[PDB]
Order: C-alpha cells, then structure tokens, then sequence
C-alpha cells in the first residue's frame, strides 16, 4: 500500500544517513565484490598496434548493509538507472586500456537492482581497446593469449577486495564468431595482486587463449612463392645456348620473390626475432637464387668450351664439357625438387610439433 | 482560455506526483512499446570491418496514464523538446553498434507529441555504426543480410515488451540509392528475446537484404584477367625458334596474373573460406601457367631434335621431332580458347544457378 | 537613465510571462523565418565517401512580439551570447549531414541582437559534413550539383515556416577559392516540402554548382596514356627479324596501360557504370593491344616463309612472303596514328558538346 | 589585514553591481584590447589538405574600470583560474580555423591577473588547425605565407577594437625548429576589417613567412631522375647489332622514369598548373625518350642497309649507311648530356632569381 | 565515535574557512610539490609525426596546513575523489604534448589521501601523447632522448615550487617491454626555468633515453640490398656474346636497387639531412651501377674487335682485345667483392665506433 517515491527517496534521502561517499561497513573488513563478465562482442584485433576491442558486459555484485528494506515484500525489485549518483559504486579500471568509452545512446547503458537483504547488482555496457602484448616467433600458427585484467584505484586490499564467480566465469555470446581467430573454450583466471609504494591493490585477470586460423596464410603466402620456385625449376628445361631466356627468367623470379617477401611483412609490427615466414620466404628465395647459380655455372663450361674451341685432344674435350654440361641440367632438374619435397615435410612436421608443444605447455 | 505555464507545469510538477523515475502502471501488466524507424541515410558499407553505417529517425509510441490531460480540447499538442528530462522515456539500445552518437546541431533533435488519453510519441534522429557479420562464399556476386537489433537494458519481460508496429515496418527515404549495392523490397521482422543469467529481456530486430551490384566487378576484375589469357594465347603464334620472345611473354603473364589476383583481394578481410574470385583468378593462372609449360614441352622436343641432328634414320626422325612440334602447337591453337570456353560457361551458370538458390532460399 | 542590468533580467525574467519553451504568437499563425548562410569556407570534398565540407555563418531571423521594448531609444541593442538559454530559439537541423559541431574556442561563436520592435537576428558558426550524392557519369569534365537541406524537427508546417532571404541567398567569402573545382555565381533556391507519417515540415534548400577543373587530370592521366601509345607506334619501325625487340616492347607497353588505367581509378568509389576515363583507357589499350597483334601477324607470315624456304615456285612466293610484311609494316605505320588522331577527335568533341550539354540543361 | 574570500567575492558579487554580461564603460569609447601570441609549437604542415597546427598562448590585455581597488597595496594580484565565469572575457575566434580545442589537463590552462588600476591579463593555451591557402607554382623551392587572423564574434567595431602591442608581436619559443621549412625571422602585422551585412568587425591578423628547405627534394627526386638519364646515356655505348639489349634498356628507362614521376606527385594536392617539378620530370623524360627515338632512326637505317645488301653501287651505299649509322652515334653520344647540362645550368638559373625574385618582392 | 559524514564536512564546509580557490599559507613562502611518475604504457613510437604515447600516474605531494585534522588517530584516512572539486589541487601542464585525455571509466581514475598533519597525495592517470623532437643522423642505430616537461600554467616561482622525488625519480612498470626500443634503466633528473613576459614558472623535466633495436633493420633493409649486390657480381661469369643476358641483369638490379631504396625511406620525415641508409644504398646502388659500367666497356672493346676484324696486323689486334677483355672480366670478377668487404667492414666499425661514441658522451 505505501508508494513508492518516499521509498526510494527513502534510503537515498539526506535525511537518511546514507552517505555515498563512505564505504559500507566502514571500520571493519574489506567489501567482496563478485564480478562476471559477458563478451558482447569480440574482434578488430590489430597486429601493428598490438591491441584488441571487446564489448563487455560488467555485471559488479556487493553487499551493502544500509541499503536493507523490510517493508516491501519483493526480493529483487529492478530500480531506474538515473538514481545512481549515490549508491556507493566501486571503483573499477581496467589496467591495460585505451578508450573505454560508456554508451549514451537512448539512455545510459546502466542496470541498477537492490536486493532485499542488501545484494547490489550494477551491470555497465563498455568497450575498451584493450592492449595486450603479443608473441611472433611463429607468425602463420600461434596461439595468442589475451589479458584483461581488471583492478582498483584509491581503494587498498585492506578495504576492498575483488574477487571472480564461482557460477560461470566468462559468458560468451552465442553465435560470436572472428573471422581470423577461434576462440578457446577454457578461459583461465588468475588473480594476481599488484604492488605500489602507495599500496597494493586488488586485481583479478582473465585470459583468452585464440588460435589464429591458419586458411588465410595458406592462400595468401604459401601457394604463390610455390609457384615462384616451381617457375623457377621450369627454367632447367629450356635450352642452354638460349641465355637471355633463362637468364630473364631466373632473375624475374628472384626479384618477384623478394617483392612478395617484403610485402608479406607490410602489415606487422617491426619485431626483432626470427619468424617462420622468414624461414619460408628465405629457403624459397635462396632455392630460385640457387637455380639462378647454377645457370651460371652452366654458362661457364659452356664458355671453357667454346674458348678451347675457337682461338690437341679438342673433341675428347668437347666431348668432356658438353657432357659435364648436359650432366650438371640432368642431375639438377631431379635433385631441386626432392631436396624441396624434403624441407617442405622437415619445416611441416617441426611447425606441427612446436604447434602441438605450444598447445600442450599453454 | 487557460494560460500554457501552468499547464505544462501542471503535469511535470513536484506538486504532482509524476514520478518520472517510476514506470507507468507500476505492479501491472507490462508497456507496450510500438517502434517504427525511418532510414534517412545508409551507406558507408566496409567488408573489412565488417559494419555499415544508418541515420534513423527512431520512433516510439508508448502509453502514459499519469500524462493523460482533460482540460485541453486539442487532441495533438505538440511539445517542446527541452523538457524530456522527466517524461520517462523507454531505455533502448542495439545491440551491436559502435558509435551510436546523437545530434545537438542547433538544438536537440528531438520531438514530444503527447496525446490527450496519453499516447506519446518519441523521434530521435541517430548514426549508428552499425556491425553485422557478412559471409563471402561468393564474393562478386552475393546477398548480404544486414541485422538490426533493438533491445532494452534493464527493465525484463514482465515490466517492458518491444513490438513492432503494423502499420509499416521501415520506412525508406525517397530517392535514397546505394552506389555499391541494391536494397531489397521487403524487410524481415523477426522477433527474438534474449535470455541472460538475470533475466530475459525484450528484443526485436529487423533485416535488410542487400544485393551486391555485379557491373563494377565485371570491368575491374573479369576484363584484365581475360586480357591477360589473351595475350597467353597469342604467344601461341610467335616462332618456336625465337625462344627469349615466347619464354618472355609467358613470363610476364603469370607474374601480372599473380599481381593482379594478389591487388583484387587486397580490399577484404582476411576470410579462411575460398571465394568465388579465387576460383576465377586461380583458373586463368592455371591457363597462363599451361601455356609456358606448353612451350616449354616444344622447346624439349626442340632440344631433342638439335642434339640428335648435331653431335642413322636421321632424316626420318627430324620429320618426326618437327612434325611433332608443329602439331602440339596446331593443337594447342584450337584447344586452349575452347576450354577456356567451356570453363566460363560452367562457372558462369554454376554461379547464376547459387545467386538464385540464394534469392530462393532467401 | 535606466542601469542595463535589470532591463535585461526583466525580458527574461520568471516574474515576466516570458516562458521560453512556449513558441511566439501561440494558437496562432506559423512564425516564419528568414534564413541567409554565408560561406566561410568550402572544401575537403572527397569523392570516395561522397561529401563535402563547409563553414557557414548561419543567420536566422524570426520576430517575437513578447520580446518588444519601448523604454531604451536604440534600435539595434547588441546583446551578449551567454544568454541564448530562454529566447526561444527555432530548432533547425541539416537533412543531409554527418558531424556539424559548434565552435567553442575561446567564447561561443554566436550572436543575438534584439530590434526595437522584436525582431531577433540569430547567428552561429557550424562546420556541417555534408554529404551531397554525385553521378560520375562523365569523370574528367562534369558539373557536380551540391545539395544543402535545412529542415525542422518537430515543429510542424502550420507552426513553423522556413524562407529565404530576399536581399542575397548565400554570400560567399572574397577570396575563396577551391584547389580542384570552380565554384559557379549562381546558386538555385528551391524549398520542398518534406512529408512524414507524422506531419510535414518546412524545408529549404540551396544548391551549388561545381565545375570540376581539367587542368590536373590532362596532365595526370591522358598524356602518360598517349606516351605509351606513342611508344607502341614506334614498335613499327624496329627490325622485324628482331622478335625479342618488338615483343618485349609491346608486352611492356601492355603491361604498363594495364597497371595506369589500374591506379587512375584507385581514388574513386565502387560505381557500376561506365565513365569517360573508362572508354580512352579501353581504346588506348586496345591501340597497344592491336600493335602486339599486327606484329603476332608479320610473325607468323615469316614463320611460313620460314618453313616453305628451308625443309617449286620458291622464289616468288619468298618475293609474295617479304613483300606483304613489308606491305604490312608500311600500311600500319601510316594507319595507326591517324585513325589515333580521328578517334582523338571525335572522343574530344562528343564531350564537349555533352559537357555543353550538361551546363545548358543544368 | 584583510582576508582575501571576501575580498575576491566582494568584487564578483550579486551585491556588487559588476553584471559580467554588460562590456566595461558601457554606452560609450569601445573597448581597445591588446594582444600577444606565444608560439609555443608549430609543425605538422600537410600540403595535401592546405592547414597546419600551432600550440599558442593568447595573452588579451584589455582595462575594466569596474574592476579596480584601492584596498590592497599589491600591484600584480595573480588570481585563481576557476572564478573566469564572470570576469568579461572579450569574445575572440580565429577566422580560418579547424579544431581549436582548450587543454583540460590536470586543471584549466588559464592565466588571470588583475592589475590595480582595472588592466586584465588574460591567457589561455590553446591548438588549431589553421588552414591557410598555399601557391605551389614551384614545388621545390617556395616561401609560403602562413595567415592567422583573430576577430571578434558578436561586438561591431564601435564597440570592441583589437589591437596588436607595441613591445614585440609574435614571440617564438627558443629552440623550436621545423623539419621541413624554416621560419622567418620577421612578421608581417597588417590588420584589415571584416565588413558583413551585420556590420564590420574588428580583425588582426599575422603572418608567418616560411621558407621550404631544399635538402631533401635533391636527394629523393633530383638526384635519380639524373640516375636514369646517366643510364639511358650509357645505352650509346652498346653494340648496335645488339638491339633486344639497347631496345629493352631504352624502353625500361623511359618506364621507370615514368613511375618515378608518377610517385613523386603523389603527397600534393589536385592543383591545376604546372609546377616546376613537373618541369623538370618533362625534361628528363623527354630526354629518355629521345634517347629512344635515335636507337630506333639508328636500326631503321641498318634495316635499308640490310634490305638493299641482301635481296649496282652497293659498296659505297653500304659504306654511306654503315658511316653514316656511325656518325649518328658518334654525334649523339657527345651531344646528349652537353645539350641536358645546357638545360641544367638555365633551369637552375632561372629558378634562383624567381627564388630571389619571391624573397625580393614578398 | 564521531561519525565520519560530519568530520568530512567540516574540513570542505563553507562554514569552515577553507577557500580552496585560495592557496595554501598564502602571502608566504612559495608551495613544495614532490612529483613522482609511474609509465604504466610506453609505446606507439611514430618517426613521422615525432611523438609517442605514455600512460602515466601522476603523484602529487604538497603540505596543506588547513586540512590539518587532530581528532581522528588514524595517519592515513583515504578518501572518496567525488570530493575533489575543493581541495586546491596544483595546476600541472605538460609543455610539450597533445591530446591529454583523462579516464573516466567505471570512476574517474583518482586518489586522494590527506594525512594528519596535512600532506596530501594526489593521483591521477592520464595518456599523453607527447611530442619530442628526434635526430635521424643515424636512422638504424640511434639513441633518441625523450623529453617530458612538467610545469605550472599561472603560478609564478616565487608562489609554486615544482621538486622531484627524492627516493626514486621514474617508476617503471616491471614486465614492460617496447617492441622496436630498448628503454635504459638510468633516466636524467634536470630541472629548467622557462622565462616569459609575464614572469618565471617552475618546470620539472625527466629524459628517457632510448636505444633503436637493429634486428629488424638488418633483416629487411641490409640483406636484401647484398642479394641485389651479390646478384649484379653473378653478372660477371655470364658470356660477353649474350649481350641481352647481361645487359638486362644489370639492368634490373639497378632498377630494383631504386625501388628498394625508395621503399625504405617512406616511413620516415622528410629530413634535410643524409642519413646512414642513405650512405649504404648510396654505395650499394654504385656498386650495381659499376657494374653496368663494366659490361659497357667490354662490350665496347669487343665493338672495336668486330669493326677492325670486318670493313695490316690483324690477329696480334684480335689478340690484344680479346685478350684485354677477358682480363677486364678476370680482375673484376676478384676486385668488385674485395672492394664490397673494405667498405663493409670500414662502414660498420665507424658506425660501431660512433655509435659507441654517442653512448659516451650520452
Ligand atoms: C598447387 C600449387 C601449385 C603452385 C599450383 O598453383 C596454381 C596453378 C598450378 C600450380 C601447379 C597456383 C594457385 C592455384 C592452383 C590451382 C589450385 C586450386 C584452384 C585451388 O587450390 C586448392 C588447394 C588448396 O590446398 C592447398 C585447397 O585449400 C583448402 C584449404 C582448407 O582445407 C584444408 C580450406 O580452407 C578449403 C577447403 O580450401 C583447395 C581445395 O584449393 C585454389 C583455390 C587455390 C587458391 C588460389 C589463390 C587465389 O589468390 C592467390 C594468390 O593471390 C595468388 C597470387 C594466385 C593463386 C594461386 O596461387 O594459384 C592464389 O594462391 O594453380
Ligand atoms: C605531348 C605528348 C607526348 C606524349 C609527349 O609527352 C612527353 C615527351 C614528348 C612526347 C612527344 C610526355 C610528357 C611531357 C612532354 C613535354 C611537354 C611539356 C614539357 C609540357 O607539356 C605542355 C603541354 C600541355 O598541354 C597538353 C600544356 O598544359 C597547359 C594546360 C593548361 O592550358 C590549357 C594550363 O594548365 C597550363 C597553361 O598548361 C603545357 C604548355 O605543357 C609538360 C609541362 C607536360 C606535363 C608533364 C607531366 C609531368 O608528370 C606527368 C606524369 O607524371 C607523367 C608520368 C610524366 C610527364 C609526361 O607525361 O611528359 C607528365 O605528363 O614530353
Ligand atoms: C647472407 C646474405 C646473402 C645475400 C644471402 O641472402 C639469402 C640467400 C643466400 C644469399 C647468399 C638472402 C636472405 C636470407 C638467406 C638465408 C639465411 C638464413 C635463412 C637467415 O639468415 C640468417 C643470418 C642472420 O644474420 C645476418 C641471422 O640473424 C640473426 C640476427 C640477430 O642476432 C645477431 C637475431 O635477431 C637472430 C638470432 O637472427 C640469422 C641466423 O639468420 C634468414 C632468417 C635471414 C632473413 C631472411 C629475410 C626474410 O625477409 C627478408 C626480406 O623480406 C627479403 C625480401 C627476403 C629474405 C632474404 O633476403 O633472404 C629476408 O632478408 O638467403
Ligand atoms: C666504390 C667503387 C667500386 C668499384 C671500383 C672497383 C672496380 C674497378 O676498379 O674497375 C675496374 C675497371 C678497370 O679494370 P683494370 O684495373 O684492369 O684497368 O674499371 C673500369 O674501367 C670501369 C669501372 C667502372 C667505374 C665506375 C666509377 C663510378
């Protein structure tokens, strides 16, 4: 039968001894707050810039003991969202963040619901370009671990404490895809407490572990240096008093493996360790530039050949380079491809087990 | 003969018992929300971030019993929109937007129409950074849907439903024209509610399909690749004995197809799936590729013909060896354009066949 | 004698009816509104994104019977910006636009004089990201039509008029000028009356003539296009024996018109139709393209010069053979650069006279 | 002995008769404010958008004789910044501006001192993005004239006049470099008025005169443009029977020659003149392509050299076209770079005395 | 027993004679500010603008004799930071930076704690982008020093004193790694006065000196320049008769040694002054160049063999220039990688001298 406009300028009013600025039960142990996260939306992960956008729901559950009504006999009793100047809401900021703007949109994006026996439910829509550091020793398979991890300020351990759900974890959105990486199932969560001159205060993380889908790199990067040195084994087949054409056709293949080199790198931060594309494009480039050699080599007892002709066992030695000539395109147009066969299954098989290794160790 | 002030003081006043922060019909049956938008710009559609941008006119009818007037014989009365602090305005969001930012150039664009039995009408003129997943199995030709969700924060079920309304369900600016896609007719309304550990809570959402425009992807991506199996066909007439002119012709086919196939996907994400461009451009690589392999198999014959007439049914054999590599090129000259043929006939009507199972299938 | 300062809290004061939320002349005629802008700057206009943007002064001028004085003998009374919070001024928002942001430096950009006998001049500086639709029909040479839409929310045409000025419609800055296009003197004021399910509402509009400038694109674009075919007429006179020469020339000159006509349509939208720049990249490709055939043609007519010499009315079929190519050679070395020049004027003149015809039509 | 709260609330106050919104002296001599910028950082000048940024700090000294007191014995009274709400701050915006936001960091940058007779000092750290026009006649080396004007918004010229002061005009901040231009040590102070329909206001403006520095323009575009036409001198000296080697040597100089200009044009806006770099890659690729046309007059020599030797004075025209095929090249290989450092010793002349010529007449 | 509501009232109540707008101990002594920072983020170093992008906490220190408190006998009381409108916080700038954004997630990000006897420590966090001028006199090893200024915006020095920290100067975060820099674990402490018209103000400055890794750099800038260099050496062993082998090698390793060139300088300012790059492909790209020098005066020597041998000591003069040209290629073959080796190793050590040289002198 009461109304309810002098209920809930009530527990808020001035003539209440709420006071929003202290702390509920202010002098004694810490606040508990139970947080749980659900991913709204996930992607718009950057290599360059090494950092991730999440959409996220934070739902924040603490008990404040002046916040308690007997007269209504409702348990939940869902409030507006405009009266949340004076509830006491913690502090919260998240520790590796840039942006992390709130939604206006039609209304604050805001969640308000005060239990009976004191439960605060406070759920917030934002999203946060969230900075992780990333790995890139092994740059077509990885699995990237990203770290949200979520502290306070102002607030010591001694007065509040932060602390995860025990029903649930991480809530995912159902049907949330990214179309370059898969998201694990598991979800790790650590808590680890950070330490300041001023203080040290509590902190708990979450970690995504995404595998980085590996039918991108394969179209993009793997198929067309295979074409690169397979051109270049086709050069073995043609003539060899025919110069300017395997010549052109050597160096066109090495300059055009340099250039997809270089521009499979474009879109990468400036790291300083070894990758595993620069193992591949290096073996390529040095596979085409050795075929280029070996034209070379060719080119050379083919010109022994023609000075010892032209100005005294001449034809058995004619004889001998042609045969040395012909030998060498023989002997090569099998061994090049077989010698590739055969680090194409060492670099497959080693990658399959650091990846498997990286996988296992996690 | 009443003043205005009063009036519209009367009913938003601290003398009244308003309550903007309390719903209407408080402990009852839950407010229908009836909603129809009006799209006043769409555009700006990117597929590498996967997200499109509208202007809306949002426009919400919800009734109000407290708002209900007797006094004023007009049943309109327009209102100025300064005052919507306290008319309980429904909390409405989308749920997968970016953005999402409101309009204060000259004045907030707003309109208040409150009716005489209390029925309330509420425009708001929004930009939403809209983001929808598209899927690129085809990507020249493909029919995109677009998912427009609006949901509520807050407020469950049972206190708050969203329906659409009947009269209409999107109303479209006249003239409004896509420069890269065609908008559909008709528009799906299809209502679904999201369930949530807290509670379920009222959604609808609408989809538009979009029909990708085929005329720009015809001139800068079918010509150049034709143009360039062309010339491969072409290099079919030079002589066999100018073997730089073949090898480099050949040459400098499959090195701008692998170029031009490496720049037509440059301006896409980075899907794990094969695409309809990939098929096309890695046919006519395979076609430019068969022609240098072609004339390398000739200048093979060519060199067997060379070594055996230079170091005996001599003469019989160099008939054969010619008369064996004229007749490969003979045959190559009909044999390459007519399964190049075949080729874009099959592809052509096997990709008519799935756009129309796709508009079918809807 | 009067101090200024209770004279204007007397206007705007709560003891005096004043209510600002409330329109002028209520229940009564529309108040009508004469707007004028002047062009502060113009700019920025991009064509990938379909907008332009401006600086405009915007002047509003409506009268108000409360606001009328007697007591001060001036006419004009300047007043100062700070209180434009209760003068009721008309809403007024831009149909077409993205951003439109005050300008907040250093003091709010605006000014309010108030006339003797209650007339109110309004001015605001607003930068407004207009987003103007252009046809691309013809791309080198066309007459881009900005449209300007200013239109009220949620006042309706019985209550609120918008005209234009009489004196002048839009004054342009002296001095202005644009680095890629010619703004035209006259500018067209239609208004039209937009119709919603709601009401309608009044609507004014200004248009702005834009003349693109030639003198860029005829040094980017049509002379590199006509260097490279130049290059491909002197193809002719090299050797005919020579077939690595005249191949690689004109695989060169393939290659580059394929890769120009590639990067002059990089800075342009998605279109779907076909443009000027279009149709001379397509005939100056097929020029290159028709080189590369007529030598393919003396090629081959050598070839069977070739065979039918080495291995009977030998000699004058070799004389018939030498004497066509050399016929070929001669006929196309006078026949390709002036069916260039006749296609050069024809191309030229059919869009002067639809470029005349576009600025007579208007 | 006096405390200062009531002091400082004494002259602000609702009890005093101050009236921020009315100008000092009110009906009476216009108000004359003295103005000084502090150039704390200018740089980030982008050509292809026509503005560049500064960081100033606007100090305005204007005399307000409400203002004065003869309590305190003090002369400075340096004053707290967050009582600038009621103070008369004159109203000040920048004529061609984007941008211009306030800096908010860690308090309001803001200086407020009131002198003892009533003069204000008042100063505010601001950034803008001021657009100025540029003339890009001659691209390389050019003096820009940078405008920043400063007017007022609201106040005709009877009521507010802005005046430069007299001890200094523009102080820069030691140290402060450009990468890319150098600054004048002089600056221009001519103040010109504004006249609109409303009235004429006042207006200051100065102007920066900024020298581009040439040191890099010589070694990205000077340096291999003379790269290539070395090159294509050096194909003189290759063998004349030898023509896919001189043909393929021509023909890839005049390409990258034509690249190279094309990407050197690219960070600059759409203008319509020409420039001198536009000069210069003329120049030079006019030379490359000549380079060309003698190769091509040299083997259409030796072509009638060869049709008349093989099918009567056939010796001596065998000598006339072999020495006369000499003495092209002969003639050619010295007259080619003496005739380019003819072109290098004008071009470079003529642009030091329009250099001169610019800095003479400013 | 006293509640806390009162207490935190009294010291902030107007009631109280705290004036925040006034400064503490006034007509005095000037104020002591002890700043400490902690880099929680450092990174998104860009060469082509000049600045990078810090996260800090900035702390705060000053002696506040009015907050003084003695009836509590806590030391510590940390309090809300809603009630940090009327402390008097310092005013803080930072002289060289844009953006400055403040985070106001979930809270604003802030710490007040005021202690007994009136110290008062305040923290905010806050992302700078601060500028700082480079020196790219040497651009692959190079030790910028970065330079963060801290001063007061309206504060002289005779009333605000801006101090370091004595127990320590820079906290960095532990794990925090750059990606392209090495961050030194000293950092300098040097505090400057800047001067101005208006008087002196306190300025606090810290250097962080950053060391450029050089594993990137060597993996894409200086090996595929020796690829290039090693591949104009494979040059030499071709045959002097295959004119267009060699010349169209050499050829394309000068074209893509520009291309190279020109692609390593696009991220980066346009400086005005030779860098390390710049010398080493300067010598590299002569070196290729070289190169085709070398086969354009073997071949011109055999020019001058083919002219004296077709239209007298004959065979001595065929002799004498074969002979001279195979020994042309012989000692070049040996001469140009000696030559490449010199200048390797005399390029590295002074680079490792003068690098070692900047790490001295610091
Ligand atoms: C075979 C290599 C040699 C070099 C051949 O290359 C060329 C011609 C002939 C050579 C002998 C080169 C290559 C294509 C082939 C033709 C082969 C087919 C048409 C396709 O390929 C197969 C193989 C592929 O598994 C390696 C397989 O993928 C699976 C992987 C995943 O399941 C594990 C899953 O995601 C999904 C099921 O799909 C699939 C069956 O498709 C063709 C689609 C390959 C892509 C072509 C690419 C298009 O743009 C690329 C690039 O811009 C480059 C410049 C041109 C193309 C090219 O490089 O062309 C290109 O790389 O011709
Ligand atoms: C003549 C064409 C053949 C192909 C010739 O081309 C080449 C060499 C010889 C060939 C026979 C090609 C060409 C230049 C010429 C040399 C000609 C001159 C030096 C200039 O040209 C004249 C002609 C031009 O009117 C067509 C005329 O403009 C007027 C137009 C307007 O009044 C109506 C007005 O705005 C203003 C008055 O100026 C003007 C008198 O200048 C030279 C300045 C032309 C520009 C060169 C361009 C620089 O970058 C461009 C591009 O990055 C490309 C890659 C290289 C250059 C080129 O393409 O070089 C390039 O295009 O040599
Ligand atoms: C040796 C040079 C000649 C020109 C050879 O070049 C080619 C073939 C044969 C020529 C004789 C060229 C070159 C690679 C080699 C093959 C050599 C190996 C596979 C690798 O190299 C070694 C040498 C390298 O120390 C110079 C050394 O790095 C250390 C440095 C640091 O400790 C001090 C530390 O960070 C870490 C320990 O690693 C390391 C042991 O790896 C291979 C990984 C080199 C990178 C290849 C690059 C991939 O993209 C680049 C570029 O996009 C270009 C276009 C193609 C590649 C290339 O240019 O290919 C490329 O540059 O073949
Ligand atoms: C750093 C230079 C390294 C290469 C110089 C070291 C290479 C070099 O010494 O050349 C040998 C050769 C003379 O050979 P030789 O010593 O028998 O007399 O010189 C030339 O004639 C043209 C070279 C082109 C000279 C081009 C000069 C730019």
């Amino acid at each position: 039968p009461m109304p309810p406009s002098e209920f809930l300028d009530k527990l808020m009013g001035k003539v209440s001894g709420y006071d929003a600025r202290i702390r509920p039960n202010f002098k004694g142990p810490p606040v508990n707050v139970t947080c749980n996260i659900f991913i709204n939306s996930f992607g718009s992960i950057a290599e360059t810039t090494m950092d991730y956008r999440v959409n996220i729901f934070l739902r924040q559950q603490w008990n404040d003991p002046r916040l308690a009504y007997s007269e209504y006999p409702d348990d939940s009793l869902d409030l507006d969202p405009s009266m949340l100047d004076s509830i006491w809401k913690p502090d919260l900021f998240f520790a590796n963040e840039k942006g992390a703007n709130f939604h206006e949109v039609t209304t604050d994006n805001k969640l308000l619901r005060i239990s009976k026996n004191g439960n605060v439910l406070y759920s917030i829509r934002i999203t946060l370009v969230l900075a992780c550091p990333m790995d890139l020793k092994n740059f077509p398979m990885d699995v990237q671990t990203c770290i949200m991890q979520l502290e306070s300020f102002g607030y010591t351990m001694n007065d509040l404490i932060f602390e995860w759900d025990e029903k649930g974890a991480v809530q995912v959105a159902d049907g949330l895809t990214l179309p370059q990486f898969i998201l694990k199932e598991e979800k790790d969560l650590r808590y680890c407490t950070k330490h300041y001159n001023t203080g040290k205060f509590t902190c708990i993380e979450a970690r995504f572990h995404l595998e980085r889908q590996m039918g991108y790199y394969l179209i993009q990067m793997y198929i067309p240096s295979l074409l690169i040195v397979i051109l270049s084994w086709v050069s073995f087949w043609i003539n060899m008093d025919a110069a300017p054409a395997r010549v052109g056709l050597g160096i066109t293949t090495v300059l055009t493996m340099t250039t997809q080199s270089s521009g499979s790198r474009a879109s990468l931060p400036k790291v300083s360790y070894v990758k595993a594309i620069d193992i591949w494009m290096a073996v390529c480039l040095l596979f085409v530039f050795s075929a280029l050699l070996e034209y070379a080599a060719v080119n050379f007892i083919a010109r022994q050949h023609k000075e010892l002709l032209r100005f005294k066992t001449v034809e058995e030695m004619r004889k001998l380079f042609i045969s040395r000539a012909k030998r060498i395109d023989t002997v090569s147009r099998v061994a090049f491809p077989l010698v590739f066969l055969i680090f194409n299954i060492f670099y497959w098989i080693t990658y399959k087990i650091i990846r498997s290794e990286d996988i296992h160790k996690q």
